[PDB]
């Protein structure tokens, strides 16, 4: 039988099993501290602010005190102008972070499969964006060349992305193709942000908005329909009848192209940051991370077939994500 | 300076990592490590063993295998050596104290509310849960044995000179009933809440230790119901503010018999300790955050003795024997 050492222990305590430390990043964040700095012109309890300050002067990120108090160089990373924007993402305003706080109701996630967001804060995740101004914009900034850059556009004349966001990667596939037309089928909140960001970027007369809601039939065709992280978002039965809408949409000869996390074997990706995802979607929404087999089985099921397949990364943050296109099997 | 690879990895697995410790609670409640040293081999099995959902429950699984409690599955699925921590019997409890049924795992999850802990100074723990710490406690009896159970330790002073001791707020009272196995001599008294208070009358009647150590249910707010030559304040203090903590250090001191001695029992950091500040500020953080409390160095516990009329005989250092956890042993005299 295995016998933990004293090392174990260690880890287990300020680490794995740590819970304060992580809310004590995000009450640093919410507060700006790496940056107030360059701490009470925040509206914070005198004696409660540097008790806090004390426990994250020990857990490496900051030093001096009582020479002078500074961030250490692992304390930059709640510097605004930094481009891993930890900050934001750690932001307690902010929709990520906000959601985050759910987790602590892991255990009925775990017992039922159920996510836990509604439990906390009275509406599920989208409409919740959509129905409080502050979250959709804070999610928006933190999730703002892989597709445009990957893809041979000459054989490809229409794109319909489909729960495309503000439709920022559909107008750089516009833009950089000037040949192309788009549509982009979106709910509400994001389908204006779509509107005003083709119009400014002189689009509204080849890539259009149709609002409209992704489980009924597509409004139009296209030889290449988009799905980038959607089908994450969903349960394995809600991710077919959006993958059923798509094939219904696709022009013969037409291409899905599947833009999400999909490991494989021996991918090389942080396995790390693939459960923690699939973490937060079960948690946040109840959908899943699905590896490349996974998606290729549930396409299969929906009648298509894998025809290539491509990465990308980030230039911020260790994530590699795959390209999946996919074309009608009859 | 600039923050290399290595720093933005630690932020984002540890420091800011908020699902790994709640996916931690979650395997210590549904007793995990447990259910697979008893036989259990398969997923499949897992789940109906803990009547919890088969594919949530492997993503669960699949978290625990990538941050080193549980590996492979995919020979079969078992704890690894830092996941034995989780095994129910393990000295250091830790399944236990990361349980979500349990107390601690339980006020845990009020740290959600720090941000209006570091604004106002005020515990978190009834904006989530209703009412506050002990009274919480006090109405909710399946948190309140799993908070003496938690506490329980299952000394080295001096003892000849003592015919008394009083354990103020002294738990399921395995401090006094170690005290008085070894010194045979001694008399003892217990002053608790009522769960507490019965749960160390079973104790002490199956010890065989009725006749010379009695259970007083009390509240330590009010005055003490008896005096004693040796006073005990065993990791109560921290539990309070200035305030409570000197309206019980004045409790205790007017239970002092002539030539008594107030022992303190806390975390009381000095300056070249050693003692590591991570676990002296956690504990802190929590004190804060559940009921208003502080973790004191021995300047302010000592500072804090003196305003209710103590001066310090002598100090010592001592040590859990499971935890990485320092503390000390302060005695104290009546100044007249
Ligand atoms: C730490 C890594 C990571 O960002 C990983 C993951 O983000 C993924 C998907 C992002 N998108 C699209 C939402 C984003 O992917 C992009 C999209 C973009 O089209 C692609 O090329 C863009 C570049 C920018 C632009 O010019 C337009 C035209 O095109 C770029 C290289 O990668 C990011 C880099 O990786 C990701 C995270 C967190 C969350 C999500 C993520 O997808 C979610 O989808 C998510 C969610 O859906 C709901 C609640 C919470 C979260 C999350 O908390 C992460 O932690
Ligand atoms: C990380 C470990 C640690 O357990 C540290 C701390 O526990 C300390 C004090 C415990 N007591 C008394 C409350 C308890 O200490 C012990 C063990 C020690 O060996 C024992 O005696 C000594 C004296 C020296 C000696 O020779 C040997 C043989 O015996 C002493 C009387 O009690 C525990 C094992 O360590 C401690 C923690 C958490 C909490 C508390 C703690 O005291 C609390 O007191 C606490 C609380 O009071 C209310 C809500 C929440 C908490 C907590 O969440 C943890 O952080
Ligand atoms: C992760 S997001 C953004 C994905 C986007 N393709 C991107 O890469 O930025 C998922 C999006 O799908 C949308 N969505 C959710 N339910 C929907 C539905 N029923 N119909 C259409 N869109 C939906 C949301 O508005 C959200 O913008
Ligand atoms: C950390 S605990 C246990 C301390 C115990 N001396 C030990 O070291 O194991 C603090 C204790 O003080 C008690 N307590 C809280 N309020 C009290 C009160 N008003 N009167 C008596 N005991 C109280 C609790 O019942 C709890 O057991």
């Amino acid at each position: 039988p295995l016998e933990p050492t004293d090392q174990d222990l260690d880890v287990l305590l300020k680490n794995l099993g740590n819970l304060v430390t992580p809310m004590a990043l995000r009450v640093a964040a919410t507060l700006r501290l790496v940056d107030h700095l360059l701490a009470d012109r925040t509206d914070t309890h005198p004696q409660a602010l540097s008790r806090l300050v004390r426990h994250l002067t020990v857990v490496g990120v900051l030093e001096g005190g009582e020479r002078p108090l500074r961030p250490t160089r692992l304390g930059m990373l709640l510097a605004d102008g930094h481009p891993a924007q930890q900050r934001a993402w750690l932001d307690l305003n902010g929709a990520v972070s906000h959601a985050d706080l759910a987790f602590t109701g892991l255990l009925d996630v775990v017992r039922t499969g159920r996510p836990a967001y509604a439990g906390r804060y009275g509406r599920p995740f989208w409409e919740d964006l959509s129905a409080d101004v502050a979250l959709a914009d804070s999610f928006d900034a933190l999730m703002s060349e892989a597709p445009a850059d990957a893809y041979d556009w000459s054989a490809v004349r229409h794109v319909l992305d489909v729960g495309g966001g503000n439709g920022g990667m559909l107008a750089a596939i516009a833009l950089r193709a000037p040949h192309l037309r788009g549509t982009l089928v979106e709910l509400a909140g994001p389908a204006e942000r779509a509107r005003r960001r083709f119009a400014d970027a002189g689009l509204a007369d080849r890539v259009t908005v149709a609002e409209g809601d992704f489980f009924k039939p597509l409004p139009v065709t296209a030889d290449v329909v988009l799905l980038s992280f959607v089908l994450l978002n969903w349960s394995d039965e809600d991710a077919l009848t959006i993958l059923r809408g798509c094939v219904r949409a696709l022009e013969p000869g037409g291409r899905l192209l599947v833009l999400d996390r999909a490991d494989v074997e021996g991918d090389g990706a942080d396995r790390f940051f693939s459960t923690l995802l699939d973490l937060r979607m079960l948690t946040f929404m109840g959908g899943r991370v699905r590896t490349r087999d996974e998606v290729v089985d549930l396409a299969g099921s929906a009648g298509l077939a894998l025809a290539s397949e491509r990465t990308s990364g980030s230039t911020t943050l260790p994530f590699d994500f795959s390209i999946l296109e996919f074309t009608a099997v009859s």
